[PDB]
């Protein structure tokens, strides 16, 4: 039973976090998406929508669940009876930063991270800058999921 | 069957990979340390030397196995019957480097591949720095597996 | 007829923007330097002063406009009838960060980006350290235009 | 009279190489494209042929040319009538190489340096990692202009 | 009468901090501890209890004093009748970051930068991740000298 | 009795080298620049040469002595009576290079490493980009010291 949990704030989840959750899902007999929400309240959407939002961008995947985390991600990953976190990496500076990170989680938990480089094609995607253009007008629908375009275009109009 | 391959001169195997190998082995159900040789013939041991100092070094890893590797890495992967390639990486740099080829081997064979981030204490461990120590005199011992130091100290002697 | 945009908050405009704009005029028949300002209003020179200050500081380039830019940078430009965007990077870590905006930026409207290396007397110039230093008393005339630095010394006097 | 220089050793060039070529042409009224061929002669394909395989790759612009470099870059770009040199970068790392040799040839000669991010889509792509691929039976043919394919298949038959 | 002045927030100091006081007490006649106090309050600790804290985790260091820093880093190194600042850097980002601030210091008063690298074993500490760590119920208190121990855990408790 | 010792190949040494060498002999109360020649030899200038250059470019620093170095620089140092090296560094890659040097030495001497950050006049300037562009016509006699740029104009002439 190996297992990986996929933690974000996915807010919304992009097609760059829909394909490492594919690539985990290959990898691993389970996989768990937790989202990890901002206390202070600072999001675009809600927790219930962004469940709604990887859930309903994640059906074609049948050894991943989604649930909202709490705490430290260690602490939630073994709470899955886990010992691997997955993520994404697009550039050296993300390395540098999520390094710390996870020698950080394995010392505290003794839970290892597995980083995947981006898929070419979605390198620029992320949350912050599709809301940001998104906010501005721009047309990002091709770097989102259908079930978030379906949410983006109804708080603009 | 979840299962990585972990590609490498490893000439020869530091405790750094020694690292990568036991965390690839807790979270796939079998790993394969792939040896690929230069064929230039500018290593210091040969392709025998650096099978058995890989297996001496990993005798309490049952899920893993030893083997050379000949051709792409990724069409070594698929002999394997495997989809996964598991690397180190020690900075944003090595990062950069890396990316490049795992989204080539991704791009040529749908191979992926997952990173690990360094252990803090092998951060600075690489088979080319401890053999240009070595070769000066300098004691590279607690950075190297004891199989590696017998045949290093068999060597200057 | 070919042309060029220089976006920033300008705040205030600096010695190595103002290479920038030299070595972007030399190049491009026309260039728009476009002053994005701050919504919240937390910047320390206003709008009017920034656009006074780069003015007054690009008084030798005949090829050069100043103009203050709304929405999308990309829909500015192309308001502009341009499709080029140049910009100034100083470091790496610069480089992957603009690289994030500059593919977003081709994706949603067409639009490329022109970077130039800045020049190495004015590496370690921002508008952000050199408010900084300003503000805690540190000469910092050598870094600015003269427009600047009689405004600045205005507000600390 | 706005022109620029985008100079390589383009061994082989490739779909990387050819929207570099694109970009630059879209933006200056002229664009030449300089082959700096290495005097060791250690390259896959001799210049004859990376001429040919420029100008067969780039027959939809007609602003460019192709031309052989002669000595140092900066004396090239002076003979061509020009003071700009255009290239690609994909990294951080890259960054900062092409940084040193851009503030150097401008030191040297006045001539500055464009800097362009590479399409998301062609980051891994480099001549090296396709002819490297390439030789092991890897298919790079995705990666390089149909030109470039013939030969190289001609090649490996 | 050689001198640094090892400057920071030291929000908690930790072991990491404490590394690069030893190593500067090294190599320089004297080192003054200068904390520099955030102004609108948003630290854990007080500045007096940050003082206690590295005083307490000192006490073997007998060339070193612990002050208060006030203004601009380069004018209470001139105060302290100094020219030399001793940072540690962990990543190349770090580096690019301190590389500008060290090149400003240099600008404005003379002032020279000395970093060190961190011991490999301290690479992913921070004040800031040992406090998010502590503050969701993680153990750091390998981390962190036991003075600042003593403190966090009456905080918690 | 603080010191420092400078260890490079200096082939030839530069202006960039000679800012270093200032600023270490400012801190420390002496300073020893090792050469460290190529076995191999490789190199435009001979041992000797280098030394004389080093040596001419000097004369202004009475703390500091030029010696040929021999091993491992960290046996050198400990033969200098040290337990400093002193490096410059002009970005986050030359960082990353240099961290894994600085803690190899720490671990197996216990010689600890500072840097300083390049002057941002000096940042472009190498040995090897130096010599290669002599070696093409280019003049850089601004970057070196006028002993280096009368040997290098008597081997061109
Ligand atoms: C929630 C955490 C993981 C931070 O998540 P973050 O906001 O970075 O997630 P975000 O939704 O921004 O993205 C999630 C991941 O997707 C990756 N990603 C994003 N876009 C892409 C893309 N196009 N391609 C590949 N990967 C991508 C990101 O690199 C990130 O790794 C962190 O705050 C956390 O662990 N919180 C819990 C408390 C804790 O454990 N603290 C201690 C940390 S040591
Ligand atoms: C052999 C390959 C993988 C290169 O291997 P390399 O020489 O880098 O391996 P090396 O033994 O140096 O190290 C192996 C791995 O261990 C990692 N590592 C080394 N030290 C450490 C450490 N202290 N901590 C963590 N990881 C480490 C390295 O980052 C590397 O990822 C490559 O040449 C290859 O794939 N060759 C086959 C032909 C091919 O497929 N070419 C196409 C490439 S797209
Ligand atoms: C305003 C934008 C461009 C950000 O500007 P920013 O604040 O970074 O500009 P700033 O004034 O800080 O500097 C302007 C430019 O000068 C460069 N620069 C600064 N100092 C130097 C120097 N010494 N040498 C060389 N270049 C320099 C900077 O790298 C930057 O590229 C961005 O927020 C934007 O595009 N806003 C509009 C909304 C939008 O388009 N969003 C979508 C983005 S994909
Ligand atoms: C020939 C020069 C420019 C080096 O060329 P290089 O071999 O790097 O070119 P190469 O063909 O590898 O690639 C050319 C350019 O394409 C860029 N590029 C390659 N792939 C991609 C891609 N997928 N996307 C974007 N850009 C790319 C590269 O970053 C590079 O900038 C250099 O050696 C030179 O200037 N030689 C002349 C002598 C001289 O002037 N020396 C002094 C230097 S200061
Ligand atoms: C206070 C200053 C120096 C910033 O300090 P900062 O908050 O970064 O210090 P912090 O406590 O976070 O850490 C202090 C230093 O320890 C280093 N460090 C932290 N952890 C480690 C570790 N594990 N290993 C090695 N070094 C480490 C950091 O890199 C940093 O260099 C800066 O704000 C300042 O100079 N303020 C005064 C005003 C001023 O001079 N402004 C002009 C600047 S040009
Ligand atoms: C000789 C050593 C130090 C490498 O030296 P290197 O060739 O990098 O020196 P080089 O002359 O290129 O430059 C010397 C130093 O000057 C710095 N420098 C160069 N230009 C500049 C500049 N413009 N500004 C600031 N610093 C600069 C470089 O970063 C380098 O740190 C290394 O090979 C060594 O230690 N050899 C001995 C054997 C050994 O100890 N091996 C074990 C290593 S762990």
């Amino acid at each position: 039973m190996t297992g990986a949990v996929c933690p974000g704030s996915f807010d919304p989840v992009t097609l760059g976090h829909v394909d490492i959750f594919e690539r985990a899902a290959a990898q691993f007999d389970e996989v768990v998406v937790a989202i990890l929400v901002n206390p202070a309240k600072t999001g675009m959407f809600d927790l219930d929508e962004r469940i709604a939002m990887v859930k309903e961008s994640t059906t074609h995947l049948p050894n991943l669940r989604v649930q909202v985390g709490h705490g430290l991600v260690v602490d939630f990953v073994r709470s899955c009876g886990m010992t691997a976190i997955v993520k994404g990496l697009r550039t050296g500076t993300d390395f540098e930063y999520e390094l710390q990170m996870a020698q950080m989680n394995k010392h505290i938990a003794g839970v290892d991270t597995f980083f995947v480089a981006t898929a070419p094609r979605y390198s620029f995607v992320s949350s912050s800058l599709a809301k940001e253009v998104a906010m501005l007008g721009g047309d990002v629908s091709e770097l989102l999921p259908e079930p978030v375009n379906r949410r983006l275009r109804d708080r603009l109009n």
